[PDB]
């Protein structure tokens, strides 16, 4: 048992490098942002254009969606972030109050907040209605290159190149559990699980762990692909069998098996480094972005 992963569509229409992909929450829409200091909106299930959406000054190393699928937030090297409507182009807010560029970011559930992480070594909470910053966490001491809420909302957990996986409470700010590793290789990719019990981890030694964020304990460890420089997305799959998807510095598309940490696939196409990866919330999608010099995003459906 394996899935059987198949390109389908070719995303091309950014100038340079694609910097992350992300599926609306309705899956009907894919998001994409690039150095180009450009977001652009596809169908999901077709890869058809849909519009550009323009504002930033720097390029951009992130984007997510809101709960109901109508915002967007997006973050930049010019230091903000900006909040859009999708439906309109039209820039809402912009975030302003991070001292460097703005590495990443997300939703809350429900999206009444956002949470951001930065060069400049701290995560920010934002109020999405005033567009203020509620609360500023002296999170790290090197940028911060991932932050993600956990399913319910009430737990925030950021990485860094400083080593550490660190847990945070949303409603105080406080933190609440440190990772630490005795070889300390850079961190650069975090999210929560589905379940909400465990997180995944991407360290820069070509590694991704599944941990017990509650025990500090790693329960799976999943190698094979090429991750010594870039912050590479990963993601659970939950849509058939239970894979990891990551993408990595050889060009490929890696996806393992949850349980047994055997690669069960790896996606040919890209002709640079695939960044970023995306799984559709209820098909057996997966989107792929890559950089500088291909700037395309693939789709890929599965059987399974
Ligand atoms: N091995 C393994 C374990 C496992 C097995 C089964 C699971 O469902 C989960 N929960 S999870 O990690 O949140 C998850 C991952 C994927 Br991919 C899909 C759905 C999903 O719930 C976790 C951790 C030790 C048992």
């Amino acid at each position: 048992v394996k899935p059987n992963y198949a390109l389908k569509f070719t995303l091309a229409g950014h100038t340079k490098a694609v910097s992350s992909v992300k599926f609306s929450p309705n899956g009907e829409w894919l998001a994409s942002s690039s150095a180009d200091k450009l977001i652009k909106i596809w169908g999901a299930y077709d890869g058809k254009f849909e519009k550009t959406i323009s504002g930033h000054k720097l390029g951009i190393s992130d984007v997510a969606w809101s709960s109901d699928s109508n915002l967007l937030v997006s973050a930049s090297d010019d230091k903000t972030l900006k909040i859009w409507d999708v439906s309109s182009g039209k820039c809402l807010k912009t975030l302003k109050g991070h001292s460097n560029y703005v590495f990443c970011c997300n939703f809350n559930p429900q999206s009444n907040l956002i949470v951001s992480g930065s060069f400049d070594e701290s995560v920010r909470i934002w109020d999405v209605k005033t567009g203020k910053c509620l609360k500023t966490l002296p999170a790290h001491s090197d940028p911060v290159s991932a932050v993600h809420f956990n399913r319910d909302g009430s737990l925030i957990v950021s990485s860094s190149y400083d080593g550490l996986c660190r847990i945070w409470d949303t409603a105080s700010g406080q933190c609440l559990k440190t990772l630490i590793d005795d070889d300390n290789p850079p961190v650069s990719f975090v999210k929560f699980s589905p379940n909400g019990k465990y997180i995944l981890a991407a360290t820069l030694d070509n590694t991704l762990k599944l941990w017990d964020y509650s025990k500090g304990k790693c329960l799976k460890t999943y190698t094979g692909h090429k991750n010594e420089k870039y912050c590479i997305f990963a993601n659970f799959s939950v849509t058939g069998g239970k894979w990891i998807v990551s993408g990595s510095e050889d060009n490929l598309v890696y996806i393992w098996n949850l349980q047994t940490k055997e690669i069960v696939q790896k996606l040919q196409g890209h002709t640079d480094v695939v960044i970023s990866t995306a799984c559709h919330p209820t098909e057996n999608i997966i989107a792929s972005a890559a950089l500088e010099n291909d700037k395309t995003i693939k789709l890929w459906k599965s059987d399974c």
